[PDB]
């Protein structure tokens, strides 16, 4: 993974909200997600990746494979799993292994716009993130 390196800021939150509810989350971290933009930081920390994940209730470091599910403490009270992998250089499949399971979340850049499609069965938030230097 060498593509899509940097911090990145949600640009539209589609339906990133309703996802959320269908896992089972909180009436405080369920609208961070539609307001205060998920600073997803995808940075390589020498050799393996990090995510320096910087919003209002999850502001969290966590240092990560291509393969090894890394997990996140979120402000709801859940340490939620994210199994990895690279297909090449704008398809990345980091689907998070929560107490209720989130279905293949297939990490896409358009052009410095990281377009993640996180769907749970039968959801589909499209979630675009710009590219901050």
């Amino acid at each position: 993974m060498s593509s899509f390196l940097g911090k990145w800021k949600l640009s539209e939150s589609h339906n990133f909200d309703a996802v959320m509810s269908k896992l089972g989350v909180s009436w405080a971290t369920r609208q961070i997600g539609n307001t205060v933009t998920p600073t997803v930081t995808f940075t390589m920390d020498g050799d393996k990746m990090t995510m320096l994940t910087e919003s209002t209730f999850k502001n969290l470091s966590v240092t990560f494979k291509f393969g090894e599910e890394f997990d996140e403490k979120t402000s709801d009270g859940r340490n939620v799993k994210s199994v990895v992998e690279k297909n090449s250089e704008s398809k990345l499949t980091q689907t998070q292994v929560d107490p209720k399971n989130t279905t293949v979340i297939v990490r896409e850049v358009d052009g410095d716009t990281m377009k993640t499609t996180v769907t749970v069965g039968d959801v589909t938030a499209i979630r675009n993130y710009k590219r901050l230097s």
